[PDB]
Order: structure tokens, then sequence, then C-alpha cells
């Protein structure tokens, strides 16, 4: 943390964050979501971090260079250690992102290696090569050297992200599946982990071999895992929170922001908020089923009336202001409501669909006061727009995201946040082998335009295919974009350290203080 001069410290600097749910896992290669990143980046450091404004920058690497966006040679700090005292080395990236790229982890983000282009990816995920013919070596004890098999030039801007981040290798191979519990696990962020209770809290405490620890101000950060937006207001107002999650309640939000104006933090976030169709089960492998749910959806009323909390109506899976974005919005988008909805209601009566037989499926949603709302108005809408019935159905954090990369739904209520501000950070996802690919679509079409962006070695004709390709998305109906989020939060006036400029809003407890009060 930089503390301004003149600022005046609290004798005590413990912070207390909700983090929406409980964490599917603290293994950095098991994880895929933002709680689980916010308790990573506290723990776990990679090659680079995000700086407090979001800008990649020195991690345990302090200065890489590369070779024609192919070879990328990172140069780590020589007092980078684990929470042990033992270095941290090349050679923990080298396993580290083996183990990532092995089929045997099966790690949600095994692509992200995809993503990145490291050099016999494609064969390591198939089971054709082992995980030891990844293009990464460790040219000495300091030197991790990095080889992809096309030029990447945004590739260094992957490497924040908690599945490139180092995992300890002996505690991993002793402990196999309980190598997190607090008395075996090893990390090498500014924070070791105190206490894990399930459901009830995460506690973080500094981690005094650290190589910035002289810079880290914050002795104690808890994890909260609450998933209703209410109590977490309300805890946040008893007291008890500092920070709440970025979930804000229907129930109360207008108020708070007439109540506690400098305390609700509303900034650019790079997310959107979408329905995801399981795009391989019957009757949602139809185009006319799927362009009928998305054409039917009313933006305005959910985003304007029902929600009211700064989001934009969405026509598109990548935000439009990502980096790197010029995206053409569909006519359907500036049709009218009724106009939409006619196309849809003859769409699905063209698919069969009647009075008498008409179409009912489940819509899944992870537990959660927002979304429960949200999906009771869309519920509401397509069954007044277009005839459809549907059946509510929450599941816990963890459980939901297994639902879905199982294909054991209809449609679920989804978000996908940015993991680097470019294009390809959303649209890899949906490749037809992205582990990522939780919509379970299957484009030849989309995955050639996406392939095509590194073969060109220009900016213009890549952001002209990222366009198509959002096209091509659109075109299937792939999913129902409903609005891109703003990063909508409270946070205490004693937090110091939070800008709210980071798009990705990669916070680092390590860059906060609590200011005496
Ligand atoms: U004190
Ligand atoms: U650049
Ligand atoms: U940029
Ligand atoms: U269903
Ligand atoms: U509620
Ligand atoms: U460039
Ligand atoms: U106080
Ligand atoms: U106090």
């Amino acid at each position: 943390a930089d503390v301004p001069a003149g600022v005046q410290l609290a004798d005590k600097q413990t912070l207390v964050r909700n983090n929406g749910s409980e964490v599917q896992s603290l293994d950095p290669h098991k994880i895929e979501g933002v709680p689980e990143s916010n308790v990573s980046r506290d723990l776990f450091e990679g090659l680079l971090i995000s700086d407090v404004e979001g800008h990649p920058s020195p991690g345990v690497a302090e200065k890489w260079e590369n070779k024609d966006f192919k070879v990328w040679t990172f140069h780590l700090r020589e007092n980078a250690k684990w929470s042990d005292g033992t270095p941290v080395t090349a050679h923990d990236f080298v396993y580290s992102w083996q183990r990532l790229a092995d089929p045997n982890t099966a790690s949600p983000y095994a692509s992200y290696l995809q993503y990145g282009h490291i050099a016999n990816i494609d064969d390591i995920i198939a089971g054709k090569k082992p995980a030891t013919d990844l293009g990464v070596k460790a040219l000495d004890d300091h030197t991790f050297e990095v080889t992809l098999s096309e030029p990447v030039p945004y590739f260094y801007k992957l490497l924040v992200h908690p599945s490139v981040s180092p995992v300890p290798k002996s505690a991993v191979e002793k402990f196999g599946d309980k190598w997190t519990q607090p008395a075996n696990i090893v990390t090498n962020g500014a924070y070791k982990l105190k206490n894990w209770v399930v459901n009830e809290r995460i506690v973080l405490e500094r981690n005094p071999q650290y190589w910035d620890n002289a810079k880290t101000v914050i002795n104690q950060v808890t994890y909260l895992p609450i998933s209703s937006e209410v109590t977490d207001v309300n805890r946040y107002r008893s007291g008890e929170i500092d920070m709440t999650y970025n979930n804000m309640p229907i129930e109360l939000f207008q108020k708070l922001k007439k109540e506690i104006p400098n305390e609700v933090r509303v900034d650019p976030y790079l997310c959107t908020y979408y329905y995801e169709i399981n795009n391989q089960k019957a009757p949602f492998n139809d185009v006319r089923v799927r362009t009928a749910l998305k054409l039917a959806l009313d933006r305005d009323i959910i985003v304007n009336k029902v929600k009211n909390q700064g989001d934009l109506p969405a026509y598109s899976y990548t935000p439009p202001y990502t980096d790197g974005a010029k995206l053409v919005e569909p006519e359907w988008f500036k049709w009218s409501q009724q106009k939409r909805n006619e196309e849809a209601k003859k769409l699905l009566a063209e698919a069969g669909f009647t009075a008498d037989k008409p179409l009912t499926f489940d819509l899944l949603y992870n537990t959660s006061d927002l979304h429960k709302k949200l999906a009771i108005a869309v519920a509401s809408i397509w069954k007044k727009n277009l005839g459809v019935n549907v059946n509510l159905e929450n599941q816990e954090w963890k459980t939901f995201l297994d639902t879905r990369h199982q294909g054991t739904f209809d449609v679920a209520r989804a978000g996908w946040c940015a993991d680097y501000n470019e294009p390809t950070s959303f649209l890899n996802t949906m490749l037809s082998d992205s582990s990522n690919n939780t919509a379970h679509y299957k484009s030849p079409a989309f995955d050639k335009l996406i392939a095509d962006t590194l073969k060109v070695a220009d900016d213009t004709q890549r952001s002209e295919l990222y366009a198509k390709a959002e096209q091509q998305l659109d075109k299937d109906s792939a999913i129902v974009p409903v609005y891109y989020y703003v990063n909508a939060r409270l946070v205490k006036p004693w937090v110091g350290g939070y800008t709210g400029k980071d798009p990705l809003d990669n916070i680092y407890v390590k860059n906060l203080y609590i200011i005496k009060h």
C-alpha cells in the first residue's frame, strides 16, 4: 500500500470483505470465479500483478522481454519467497503451468494456456503429449522462458490471472486435495491462510516472507461468503463489514445512494450479464428457440426499470468498451420491443410450439437476492411477451458452476468478467474446445474467425475479426445478452487505497489501509 502523506492510520489494521459465496477452492488450478480470484490474489502471486489502477505490473517477475511476441523471458526477483521462507523459483512456474495443462488436473482454466498459445498445449490437453512437453522452461532459478506457437503481442496481460500463479509442488504432492488446508498450505502472495471455516469465513494474515512485505499495511483480512446482497449491506451498515461484495440488492440500492452517497462506489467494469443457453440440448439446439428467448427479453425493463443501478442494455458478449472492441450493434437491438416480440413468437410458432404445447424449461441461478429478483422478472417478461413458462432453480455457487460444466441444464443465469482487457478474454471462452465453454457452443465458423486474429499482424484487421466473431455468436444466438455491468459496492470511508479505476477490479488487500476513525 502507498499511504498518502498526512493520512493517519488506525492502530488496528484489519479488514472484513464480503466475497459473495463459499469459494470453489483455494487451489489456483481448480477455480474460475470472482469470489475464488478475490482470495487467490492475496495468497498466490504470478509473474505480473495488476497495480492499484489495473495496469499489468511486476509480480514475481521484476522485468521481462519478448522476441517477436513469441518467446517471452521473465527475470524473477531474487527475494521472492513462499510463506515457509523457501525461494520462489522459475522451476515453480514450470511445474505449475504443466499441472495447469495436464488433463488429470481437470482445471476449468486448462484452456488459458491455449488462449496464450503456449507451445504444445493442444496436444497436452488432448492426452497426446505429456504435460512436460509444454513450451515453458526455467533457464535458471530466476529465469522463466515461455515459447508460444504464434506471436501474441498482448500475452503478458494474461499473466495476472490466478490460473498462471505458482503452486507449491511439495505440499501438493504430499497432501493431495488437502494441500490448501491451513496446516498444509504454503503461499507466495502478501498474505497466508490463517483460518478457513466453510460457509462461515476465510481469514488471511500478513505473510512476512512476501518480498514486498514492508509495504503491506493490513495485517488481517477476513473474506465472508454471504450470497444475500441485503444481508451483506446490513452487516456493512451494522459495522461488521468494511467492503461489501459487488452484487447490490434491488431492495436497498436506491435508498443507499441517497443515504450514503460517498460510500456507494460505482465504476466501469468489464463484465457481461447474460442468460447462458445450453446449446447442446433440445430444444435449445434449435436457433429459432434461442433467438426467440433472446429477442423477447426486454432489456430496457430489466436494466432500467427492475435493476436501475447504472448497467447498460447488452447486445453482445464482449463488452463494447473492452480495449480493442469495435462492435457492430445488430439491427434487432434498435427494433421496437413489440417488433422483437412478434419475431420471437413467430419463431417459436415456427419451431412447433403452441398454446396447447408451450415451451417450458428451467432457469438455473446461483443463490442470490439479486439473481432471484432478476430471474423472476425475466420469467414474467418471457411469459407475457412470448408465452414461455420457466421453472426457477437456485443452487449454491460451487454447485452451480459444476452444473453448467456438466451440461445438466436448460438455461442459466451467467456473468463473465474479463481476465485481461482484450476481446479474446471473452471470445476464447466460446471456442468449441474451450474449458470455459459452459454454453456448450460449437461453431467451426466462430472458431475460424478467432484463429484468424493471430494470423494477421494488424490491430484493425483484428478488431474487425472480433466484430464478426460477435456477429457469428449473435447470428447463432448462443446466449441472451442482458446488460454490461457497472461495478457497484459499498466501501467504508476509512478504507483507503481502492480507486475503482481498474475495470477488471483486480484488488489486492496488500494495497489497502485503514484510516484512523
Ligand atoms: U489503540
Ligand atoms: U502495443
Ligand atoms: U491498450
Ligand atoms: U428441464
Ligand atoms: U429479499
Ligand atoms: U501492435
Ligand atoms: U474510533
Ligand atoms: U478503537
